[PDB]
């Protein structure tokens, strides 16, 4: 006897939003109070020709750079301080339930009740996100604890493609018969990790946390066919933050700005653009799919720009809000989970049969792509 | 016509052993000069009752403790210098392939050798270990490019099972046929998150990396047949280290003892030993394997007494030295890639037809087992 490969689908998603936003206005308010701020303190050292003055930001300088218009935030007034401009949040006992794990079991408790199975009947967490709370032990497990789950989990990391690459690999684990269904969290705290100082970025993260739950297409009620996945890296030095571990081995370098985000924008759109169209192309062609014929697409979650771009490739006219979805105007770039919020949000109107695209990308550099289909 | 799962193997691994020990006797002596250097100035407090002066640590009591007698470091100086107690690590340019992902492409190389097939075959990096040295972009990816290697790669992370759970994971992808080969890499730098001041921990940790390629079955020459695979995951706070990028967020935490590895040892000891020996005997039942009948178990690599333990559970009798591999004694716990190095280095003499297991358990709490079978 051969085992199968067990088709999936994506029998549920959650989704949790924080409470707190910071309109693009309240960002540029404090950054630019704070450029003011730092350029009149640091005045001689300016003049001396040690650092460049600080230039100020604006809503129409974000706007249009990114479509980005808000973002919700964790923790809102550090954010807001001219002399904070980051997030301050105090530490939890070991005893809590931590920040990023609340937020992952949030997304997935709602996830759970939409899918309306026995949670029993999950056999793997995965957290796929673009950064733990910790190295040990791993956010799955205590995301896993929590929900009163059995079976395994693990962390994963592939930043901005997190969510893609966690779905093919929760297609992969149901598609072995190893597990019945998998739970995907992808909690992010990405104003944890950017740089509120630098004018090229300060608007670019926010935080939210996504869910999604899979299971093999046997015994699935309604939710997506996957269809097909495909993933793809290919290192570049154009998104990197170096914070971790071994910077206790060299404390003298922990506070410099590259141990937040840094992205080089302009090299990101030139390169990262046909990357992601190219594969697209040739995975529809690979799997049979006309990528005109798409019903939807939710692509990564960053900036407008790009999105734009890569649908009137794929579909070879200038795609409608409809069909190309924006939710990073409300929640800017959530790294690995704003695909994920996009197909959340914005699913229910369409038709049994309907073909849709997730697909991420970004740091690494990574992408991915899921083709669905309405069951 | 149906998509049957492929059957995997290990059929190549990789080690890469940093040149430079630090021995037990080594080790102590810088210790107990930090313990000595302490207890005098803090002298009137010692003698006022507000602190228990430090005690000094023996080669007698680490081996009693573990069985470890040496350890490998990556940077030996800070960690024999009774003021600092540390690894010393001056951070290289981006430009520059990072320590931890040059490690990995060490390990890889030498399994790609003894692989002996073209290394365009392999599909996907997975980075597998207990620390990552930067969230983004993904080591896997850094060691995907340093080996000029196609498909994709993203990190995982499950502390001392991660080695584990990236075979299961590498024999998932092989199984559904995404991809031909999979290259793990496991590399740890332990040193770097250990606090070389606490007495009941500071001889644990040590660093190393290794490798293993998966593969189909069906093209396989030679190698260990993947007969099965079973990971479980129970959250527990005796093993944990809250070092990460929401420090920041709360700097006042950021050099405090919880922001490196934190152990409660008995607990784990107690509490571990029959959660593996239970999770072995079961495994082996429900694949049909008399535990035994195996030749040779290459468990974790942390604590001799816990090993001997679970193998005589394992195997209904005392193993002999050559039937329970022990490396720990030279590695010390290298975390994720202990069962690695065991079984890397301790597989001659076997023949054919032969069982063997590779186990890991700790941080998480995480176990995975891979029974194998020499081909």
């Amino acid at each position: 006897y051969f085992q199968g490969v067990r088709p999936a689908v994506i029998a549920a998603t959650g989704l949790y939003t924080p409470p707190d936003s910071v309109s693009n206005a309240e960002l540029v308010e404090a950054f630019n109070t704070y450029v003011a701020n730092f350029n009149a303190a640091n005045k001689a050292r300016i003049e001396a020709g040690e650092i460049e003055p600080l230039q100020p930001s604006s809503s129409e300088f974000i706007e249009k750079a990114s479509g980005i218009k808000s973002r919700y935030v964790v923790a809102k007034p550090g954010i807001v301080d001219p002399d904070v401009m980051r997030p301050i949040i105090p530490e939890r006992s070991n005893d809590e339930l931590s920040i990023l794990a609340e937020m992952a079991v949030t997304a997935a408790e709602q996830a759970i009740e939409r899918w309306g199975k026995p949670r029993e009947r999950i056999g793997a967490v995965l957290c796929a996100c673009s950064n733990m709370q910790r190295a040990y032990p791993a956010m799955a497990i205590e995301v896993q604890n929590a929900l009163g789950l059995g079976g395994f989990a693990f962390d994963m990391n592939v930043a901005c493609s997190s969510a893609t690459f966690g779905l093919k690999t929760a297609a992969d684990f149901v598609g072995g018969g190893s597990v019945d269904a998998v739970l995907m969290v992808n909690p992010e705290i990405c104003s944890g990790h950017l740089n509120f100082r630098d004018r090229d970025s300060h608007f670019i993260f926010g935080d939210v946390a996504t869910a999604a739950i899979v299971e093999r297409a046997d015994d699935a009620q309604g939710g997506w066919s996957i269809l097909g996945t495909k993933l793809k890296t290919q290192f570049s030095n154009n998104i990197r933050n170096n914070a971790g571990f071994l910077n206790r081995a060299w404390p003298e370098g922990r506070d410099k700005a590259d141990k937040l985000f840094v992205q080089q924008g302009r090299k990101v759109f030139k390169e990262v653009v046909p990357l992601v169209s190219e594969m697209i192309i040739e995975h529809a062609r690979e799997i049979g799919i006309d990528p005109h014929g798409l019903k939807r697409m939710w692509l990564h979650q960053a900036n407008i720009n790009m999105n734009e771009i890569i649908g009137r490739k794929v579909l070879g006219r200038d795609p409608t809000r409809d069909e190309n979805v924006i939710i990073l105007d409300d929640y800017a770039n959530t790294s690995s989970a704003g695909s994920i919020i996009a197909f959340h949000k914005h699913q229910d109107d369409m038709a049994q049969g309907d073909l849709g695209l997730i697909c991420s990308f970004g740091a690494g550099y990574s992408a991915g792509t899921v083709f669905v289909q309405k069951r």
